[PDB]
């Protein structure tokens, strides 16, 4: 039974708040965070998620605000019963936090053949609605396996 669900990125302001919210409108009756594996040293902790997250989400009638960017630890990843990575890159980088954690960890886009979602940051909101588009799409296979 997997009812936390923790999304993971890098900075937690683009596509791991995205990929929260959007499964947890999927998913009512599960509790469903995110945070980044670097949201420290970039210092964005407590940051909202990027407007242009916001702002495309809310085109596709998902609810990415009251967001606060948060790091990643084994702390945190020991409360969840499934952490969901954007990038394969992000395993090793997950690992190295928290080893323990492995078991559980997969990839968001895993069920949508294996795809990595890119990061849309720094960029215009064409790339922004690139990200939601793979982040809905594996988000709704995802729904369909829970
Ligand atoms: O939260 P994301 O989607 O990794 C965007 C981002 C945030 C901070 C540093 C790099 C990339």
């Amino acid at each position: 039974g997997f009812n936390k669900i923790l999304v993971v990125c890098v900075g937690n302001i683009c596509r791991s708040p995205t990929g929260e919210r959007v499964l947890q409108k999927l998913l009512p009756n599960k509790t469903v965070a995110s945070a980044g594996i670097a949201a420290e040293k970039s210092r964005l902790i407590g940051k909202p998620a990027d407007a242009m997250a916001i702002e495309v989400a809310k085109e596709n009638c998902v609810d990415v605000e009251n967001h606060q960017s948060q790091q990643l630890t084994s702390a945190l990843c020991s409360q969840y019963d499934l952490i969901l990575v954007m990038e394969k890159g992000h395993m090793e980088a997950l690992t190295q936090i928290a080893p323990e954690a492995r078991g559980k960890t997969m990839l968001f886009g895993q069920w949508i053949g294996q795809k990595d979602i890119p990061d849309p940051y720094r960029q215009s909101k064409e790339a922004f609605v690139h990200a939601y588009q793979l982040i809905d799409e594996a988000a709704q296979a995802w729904a369909k396996k829970l």
